């Protein structure tokens, strides 16, 4: 069984008379009734609740939403807000579709908050130093990490249990987990970075409670063709690796696929890239995939028409010939 799901925000084009009915009527992609964004097939929640995060004004001041770092946050305040969004966002109690929480503020493993997620390591260390002026470096960092990791797990595990409590027939999963960081500066080959693999085995608390693993397999233009296939492949094997060790239930691997090159959004994926990467997903044995898109790529009549053309001349057909 191999299902493809549509999570492109084409509701943005309904005002111009384009309802994308062909997504499911001709290409067999699972689509929410009436092409609504959220429905009985899929629902994505972008930053729901009041997850602790570090934001920046245009002014330039750092705002610490609900603590900034997990260890400083109000869990119960996050969960009431989360439960009230969810009620409105997915009004149907029997929703049996794929439920996706898109939470990207920080990673739950302290080591993984590199590059732009660094402020989360700094801040965590600073809180401890203010508390304990006489502690030495090593003692401080150790305790910062301990704190961030305990409460990072707590915020993630508790939100997922709330989703499951509220909508018990959905298939919940966090967008982008598990990470692999292959073809990256940290891990510059098509293989996942080795410590990430050990960290993913240590994160059984997340993968055991989710129903679906959702690795992001967006391509980059600045990669050879082999590397583009290797980008997707390494990420899906890792999900599958994790998925076959789970023990509470079957786990579905449904990778998140985008039709634009991430480093070159004006360009849609080539037909050559569509076939090789969708064949990789399918040959690896995943349960299907999810096609996503930004509302900024179809936020005008002109763009909606152009996407529609690509849908019918490239993406749809590829999806129908390979995957279905």
């Amino acid at each position: 069984e191999f299902n493809v799901y549509w999570n492109v925000p084409t509701f943005m084009c309904h005002k111009y008379g384009l309802r994308f009915e062909e997504v499911s009527e001709k290409y067999g992609i699972l689509q929410n009734w009436m092409d609504k964004f959220r429905g009985e097939e899929i629902a994505i929640l972008y930053d729901p609740g009041m997850f602790p995060a570090l934001l920046k004004d245009p002014n330039g001041n750092v705002v610490a939403r609900n603590g900034g770092v997990p260890q400083l946050g109000n869990l119960t305040k996050h969960l009431q807000v989360f439960r009230d969004h969810l009620i409105n966002q997915i009004p149907d109690k029997s929703f049996p579709g794929v439920g996706v929480i898109d939470f990207e503020s920080w990673r739950p493993i302290f080591r993984q908050n590199w590059a732009s997620l660094q402020p989360y390591k700094k801040l965590s260390v600073e809180v401890v130093r203010r508390e304990h002026p006489f502690w030495d470096d090593q003692r401080v960092e150790q305790e910062a990490k301990r704190r961030f990791e305990k409460y990072g797990q707590l915020f993630m595990e508790e939100t997922l249990k709330a989703a499951k409590r509220m909508r018990p027939a959905a298939n919940w999963g966090y967008y982008a987990y598990p990470y692999c960081y292959n073809l990256t500066p940290n891990q510059p080959s098509a293989q996942c970075e080795a410590t990430t693999m050990q960290e993913n085995d240590k994160m059984s608390w997340l993968f055991e409670s989710e129903d679906v693993l959702l690795p992001s397999v967006y391509l980059r233009w600045n990669l050879t063709s082999g590397e583009r296939v290797g980008l997707v492949g390494g990420r899906v094997k890792e999900a599958l690796r994790i998925a076959r060790q789970m023990t509470t239930s079957r786990k579905k691997v449904l990778p998140y696929y985008w039709y634009k090159y991430q480093d070159r959004r004006d360009t849609d994926l080539s037909r050559a890239d569509l076939e090789a990467t969708l064949r990789k997903i399918t040959d690896l044995g995943a349960d299907g995939f999810i096609i996503w898109g930004s509302s900024d790529d179809i936020n005008t009549k002109a763009k909606c028409l152009q996407f529609r053309e690509y849908l019918n001349n490239e993406l749809g057909p590829a999806v129908k010939r390979i995957a279905l």
